[PDB]
C-alpha cells in the first residue's frame, strides 16, 4: 500500500515482525533471515563490491543468522576483518523497505498510560511490586478512548466509582474540571479487587497491543511495576504476556545510589516521553517533572489536590482518579503541540531502525550510513574495539567578573557538522600527519601553514580535498534534505494562502477538490480552477493544504536532529566510523575556530574604534561570542539616540554591515591556513543587549563561565516589544532555591539590569521586611535524601553528615513512631529549614518529605524555632552577595555624608 514495518525483533535465526499491510491491516509474520556478511577478497576474485577504503569484497550468503554469526566470531579469532552490518535487523528492514517507506500514522497504536500504586510511605519500588495498583489509565490512538481500570477495594482503603458528572463539574461545584473533549472519550471500568483488574487489563492488551508504547516515567517506573505486579501475581510465564512475541529481558542499570531495572518487552516500541522530550526539545530546563513540563507548554498543569500523593486516593478517591486520567491527557496535549511522537517515527523509518532506536545516535546513524553505502555497492567496515580516552571538548573563555553594560553575540552555524565537512573528517579520507605547534601558535596565525596539498586540523590531522568522505558526503545529503522541505512549507504556505483568499466569496455550486501536490506553488490553470469552487471544496483543500506544510515542518525538525546528533556519534567508541583523531581533529578546530575569530574581531573593533589593545571580546562557549558594545556606543557618543530602539537599530545595522564581513574575511582566511575543502565557518549576529535607554540599568552581567545575566533586545532578525532577561547558571530556577527566592532573586537582577542599583536596594529592603511573614513552605530549601543511612549512627549525625541529612535525622527522631505521617523515603526529595540554639529538636536543623506540609505533631514548635535570620542569609543574601559583588554593586546603600540632615 506500501506496507511498512512497526516494530522488528531477532529471535534465534528468526526475525519476527510486525507490519501494515498492502491492505493495511496490521499483520505479523516469522522470517527465517538469511543475511549476508563480506570479507576482503584478492586483486583477481573481483566483483562489484568494495570497502570505503577501495578494497575489493566478496560477500557471504549465510544459510541462517546463527552461522553468520559463527562465521564473525571465526573471522575475527583468526585475524580476518568480518565486515558488513552485524546487526542483522537492519540488514533484514533494508532489505525488506528497499525503497523510502511512507507510513500511515493512524495504522499505528499509540499506547500512552499512567499508574497509580498506593503505599504506605508514598514512593514503592517498582523491582519489588509489593503493593496493589490501584488505577490505571491507558488512552490508545486508534480509538481514541481512554481506558480507566479503578480499584475500589484494597487493603489501604475501601472506596466508591468515581464520579464522571463530577469530574466534569468546575472547582466550585466540587468538580475535577475534566475537559469537556476528552469527558465522552472516558471509559471507566471499576472492579471489586486487583487481581480482577490485572486480568482485564492483560487481556485488554492482547486485544490492542501498543505499537509505540509512552507516558510519563514509563520507562522507569509505570512498565517495571506493572511487569514485576504481575510476574508476582501470576507468575513470569502471565506477565510475559506484554510482550506479542511473550519475550521478555531485565536490565539493570548503575548509578551512585541504588539499580534500576528496565523491562524490554519483545515486539513493543517503548519511547518514554520524559526521555523522548529531553532529547528533541532545543531548551534545558530545570525540572522535567509532568507538571512542570506540562506548565512551560500547556500553560495549565496537573491536577491540584489535598495532601501527599501517598494519601490521596483514602482521603479524596474523586480527585485522584480525575488526576490520574489528566496525566495522561497533559502528555498527549504536550505532544499534540510539540508532536515528538511522530518525529521519532519520521525519522525511524528514514534511517530504517527499530523506532525506540532514536535514543541512540550511533544506531541511527550506522543505519543511514549503512544504507546509503549498500546502494553503492559498498561495504561498511568491522566495527573495531577502543579505550575510552578523553580528548578535548569546547573553548570556553573565563569572563572577567562584571557589568557589561552594552553587548552583542554572534555564533557559529551547525558548528560541528559544518567543521566535518569544512576539513573533510571521515576514517578513509584521512592522508597524514603534520608536526605540531601549540594550538595558540595556530590561532594566532604564527605557526608554519600545515600543508600546500591536505586539509588540516589544528590537532595535526591532514586530509584529503580531492576524495569524497563518507561521513562528510552523508552530513551533506542531510543539510540539502533539510533545505528541500522548507521549500515544501513555504510553498504548502503560499498555496493555503490561494485558498483563504477565494474562500472570501466562493460559489454555491457543487464541485470537487482539486487533485494537485500542495509542496509546489500552484499553477496558472489551478490558479482559476480555484476560484470556481465551493466552500466546501476550498475547505478540503485547505485541510490538505496545512496538513503538506506540516509534513514540511516536521521533515525540516527531523533532518536538523540527525545533522545535530552525528558529532554525538563520531566521538563514541562504539560507533562503528569512530576515530580518536577524527573526534580530535573537530573539537581542536573548534577551539581554533572561535578564539581565531576572537582575536580577528579585537583587532577589526580596535582600529575601527580608534583604540588599541582593547579586549572587545569578553566571553565565548563553544560556537558563540560575546562582544562588548560600550566602545562603540561612545564612540558615536549616547546622546545621540532618540530612544532604546534608537540605539538597538544601530548596533543592528552595525554588526550586518561592518562586523559581519570582517568576521567572513577572518574566517576565509582561517580556511586558507589550514587549506581546508570548503569554507563553511558563518558567523552571524544573535543577541542584543543593554539597559534601557536613559534609565540606570546595567545592562548584564557575569559572574564566571556560564554565569550571566542579560537584557536582550533582540535575537537576530526577531525583536521583542519588552526586553527579554536572559539569566544563566544563576541558580534563580534550581529546584534547591526556596520558591520566593526564586522569584525574588529574579526581580533582584531585573532591576540590577533594567533598573539600576538603587531599584535593587529598594526592592532587597523591601523582600527582607516581607520575609518573615510569608508561607514557611515557599522559603524552604530542597534537597534529594540519599545516603540516609549511611549517615545514620543511633538516629543522631554520622561523621561528615550533610546538613539536610542532619535534617531529616532531627525529623525521624521527632516522629519516632506516630501516625504515621509522614516519612522520609530514600531518593525523594525533602524540604529543608534551620533552627535556633535550645530548640527541643536538638539540632540545627530539620528536613521533611517535599510538596507536603509539616505533621500538626510538630508544625507549630518547627515554625516557633525557624532560625529566619540564617535561612534568609544561606538562600537568598549570600546568592545575591555574589551577582552585586560581580557586577560592583552595593544591594544596600553606602553611607552619605548628608545622611544626619532632614530633607
Ligand atoms: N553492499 C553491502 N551489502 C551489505 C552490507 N551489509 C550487509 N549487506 C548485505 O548485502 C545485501 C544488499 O546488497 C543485503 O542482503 C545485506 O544483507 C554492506 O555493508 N554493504
Ligand atoms: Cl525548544
Ligand atoms: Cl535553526
Ligand atoms: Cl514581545
Amino acid at each position: 500500500m506500501k506496507e511498512f514495518y512497526l516494530t522488528v525483533e531477532q529471535i534465534g535465526d528468526s526475525i519476527f515482525e510486525r507490519y501494515i499491510d498492502s491492505n493495511g491491516r496490521e499483520r505479523t509474520r516469522e522470517v527465517e533471515y538469511k543475511p549476508s556478511l563480506f570479507a576482503h577478497c584478492p586483486e583477481s576474485q573481483a566483483t562489484k563490491y568494495f570497502d570505503i577504503y577501495g578494497k575489493p569484497c566478496t560477500r557471504k550468503l549465510f544459510a541462517n543468522m546463527r552461522d553468520a554469526s559463527q562465521w564473525i566470531k571465526r573471522m575475527e579469532d583468526i585475524g580476518l576483518e568480518a565486515l558488513g552490518m552485524d546487526d542483522f535487523k537492519l540488514a533484514y528492514l533494508s532489505d525488506t523497505y528497499n525503497y523510502e517507506i511512507k507510513y500511515d500514522h493512524t495504522k499505528i497504536r499509540v499506547a500512552n498510560f499512567d499508574i497509580e500504586v498506593t503505599s504506605p510511605d508514598g514512593f514503592p519500588e517498582p523491582s519489588q511490586a509489593k503493593h496493589p495498583i490501584d488505577a490505571i489509565t491507558h488512552y490508545d490512538s486508534i480509538d481514541d478512548r481512554f481506558y480507566v481500570f479503578d480499584l475500589l477495594n484494597s487493603p489501604y482503603g475501601n472506596v466508591e466509582e468515581w464520579s464522571i458528572e463530577i469530574a466534569a463539574k468546575l472547582q466550585e461545584q466540587g468538580g475535577d474540571e475534566v475537559p469537556s473533549e476528552i469527558i465522552d472519550k472516558i471509559i471507566y471500568m471499576p472492579f471489586d479487587n486487583e487481581k480482577e483488574l490485572l486480568m482485564e487489563y492483560l487481556n485488554f492488551w492482547q486485544q490492542k497491543t501498543p505499537v509505540i508504547l509512552t507516558g510519563w516515567n514509563v520507562e522507569s517506573f509505570a512498565i517495571p511495576y506493572v511487569y514485576n505486579r504481575i510476574k508476582n501475581i501470576f507468575g513470569e510465564s502471565t506477565a510475559k504476556r506484554l510482550s506479542p512475541h511473550r519475550k521478555t529481558r531485565v536490565k539493570v542499570i548503575e548509578n551512585m545510589y541504588g539499580s534500576r531495572e528496565i523491562i524490554t518487552l519483545f515486539g513493543i516500541s517503548v519511547l518514554d516521553y520524559i526521555d523522548l522530550y529531553k532529547k528533541f526539545s532545543f531548551t534545558n530546563q530545570p525540572s522535567y517533572s509532568l507538571d512542570y513540563i506540562s506548565e512551560f507548554e500547556l500553560n495549565v498543569g496537573k491536577l491540584k489536590y489535598d495532601g501527599p500523593i501517598s494519601k490521596l486516593r483514602e482521603s479524596n478517591h474523586q480527585r485522584y482518579i480525575s488526576y490520574n486520567i489528566i496525566a495522561v491527557y497533559r502528555v498527549l496535549q504536550i505532544d499534540a503541540k510539540r508532536q515528538f511522537i511522530n518525529l521519532s517515527l519520521d525519522m525511524g523509518y528514514y534511517a530504517k531502525i527499530q523506532i525506540q532506536s532514536v535514543f541512540s545516535p550511533i544506531k541511527t546513524w550506522d543505519a543511514i550510513i549503512f544504507n546509503s553505502l549498500k546502494e553503492q555497492n559498498k561495504v561498511i567496515p568491522q566495527g573495531r574495539s577502543h579505550p575510552v580516552q578523553p580528548y578535548p571538548g569546547a573553548f570556553v573563555k573565563e569572563p572577567i567578573p562584571n557589568r557589561y553594560k552594552y553587548v552583542m553575540s554572534f555564533d557559529l552555524t551547525s558548528l560541528y557538522p559544518s567543521i566535518i565537512r569544512q576539513v573533510n573528517i571521515s576514517p578513509e579520507t584521512i592522508a597524514g600527519t603534520f608536526k605540531v605547534a601549540p594550538l595558540h601558535d595556530y590561532i594566532n596565525a604564527v605557526a608554519e601553514r600545515p600543508s600546500d596539498v591536505y586539509s588540516c586540523s589544528p590537532n595535526g590531522m591532514m586530509y584529503y580535498k580531492d576524495r569524497d568522505g563518507v561521513v562528510p558526503t552523508e552530513i551533506t545529503k542531510v543539510f540539502n534534505q533539510r533545505k528541500e522541505h522548507k521549500g515544501y512549507m513555504l510553498a504548502a504556505q503560499r498555496n493555503g494562502e490561494i485558498i483563504k483568499e477565494a474562500l472570501h466569496n466562493p460559489n454555491l455550486s457543487v464541485d470537487e477538490p482539486l487533485d494537485v501536490d500542495y509542496r509546489f506553488d500552484f499553477s496558472d490553470e489551478i490558479k482559476e480552477k480555484i476560484k470556481k469552487l465551493s466552500a466546501k471544496s476550498l475547505n478540503e483543500m485547505l485541510f490538505r493544504a496545512q496538513r503538506t506544510e506540516v509534513a514540511g515542518m516536521t521533515a525540516q525538525i527531523n533532518r536538523k536532529l540527525l545533522i545535530n546528533s552525528l558529532y554525538g556519534a563520531l566521538g563514541n567508541v562504539w560507533f562503528r566510523y569512530y576515530d580518536l583523531r577524527n573526534a580530535t581533529a573537530i573539537t581542536t578546530f573548534g577551539q581554533m575556530a572561535l578564539q581565531w575569530i576572537e582575536r580577528k574581531v579585537n583587532e577589526y573593533l580596535n582600529e575601527v574604534c580608534g583604540t588599541e589593545g582593547e579586549a572587545f571580546v569578553l566571553y565565548g562557549d563553544t560556537d558563540s561570542i560575546y562582544v562588548s558594545a560600550d566602545k562603540i556606543i561612545d564612540k558615536v557618543g549616547e546622546s545621540k539616540f532618540r530612544d532604546t530602539n534608537h540605539w538597538v537599530d544601530f548596533l543592528d545595522k552595525f554588526a550586518r554591515e561592518r562586523m559581519e564581513p570582517a568576521i567572513d574575511r577572518g574566517f576565509r582566511e582561517m580556511c586558507e591556513y589550514m587549506n581546508n575543502k570548503q569554507h563553511l565557518m558563518f558567523m552571524d549576529r544573535e543577541a542584543i543587549a543593554g539597559p534601557p535607554l536613559g534609565s540606570k540599568g546595567i545592562g548584564g552581567f557575569w559572574t564566571g563561565k556560564k554565569r550571566y545575566a542579560l537584557n536582550v533586545w533582540a535575537m537576530e532578525g526577531t525583536r521583542y516589544a519588552e526586553p527579554k532577561l536572559k539569566i544563566m547558571g544563576l541558580e534563580t530556577q534550581k529546584s534547591s532555591t526556596p520558591k520566593a527566592v526564586q522569584k525574588a532573586l529574579k526581580e533582584c537582577i531585573r532591576r540590577m539590569l533594567q533598573e539600576g542599583e538603587e531599584s535593587l536596594q529598594e526592592y532587597f529592603k523591601e523582600f527582607e521586611k516581607e520575609f518573615r511573614q510569608l508561607n514557611y513552605i515557599s522559603i524552604a530549601s530542597v534537597s534529594s535524601a540519599n545516603n540516609i543511612a549511611k549517615y545514620d549512627v543511633g538516629g543522631f549525625p554520622g561523621p561528615k553528615c550533610p546538613f539536610h541529612i542532619r535534617g531529616i535525622l532531627t525529623y525521624n527522631r521527632a516522629i519516632k513512631g506516630n501516625i504515621d505521617a509522614p516519612q522520609v523515603v530514600e531518593g525523594e526529595k525533602v524540604y529543608v529549614l534551620p533552627l535556633r540554639e535550645g530548640n527541643p529538636f536538638g539540632d540545627k536543623c530539620i528536613a521533611w518529605p517535599s510538596g507536603t506540609e509539616i505533621t500538626d505533631l510538630i508544625k507549630d514548635d518547627v515554625l516557633h524555632w525557624m532560625d529566619y535570620t540564617v535561612l534568609l542569609e544561606k538562600t537568598f543574601i549570600k546568592p545575591l552577595e555574589g551577582f552585586t559583588s560581580a557586577a560592583k554593586l552595593d544591594y544596600e546603600k553606602k553611607a552619605s555624608l548628608f545622611d544626619m540632615f532632614d530633607f
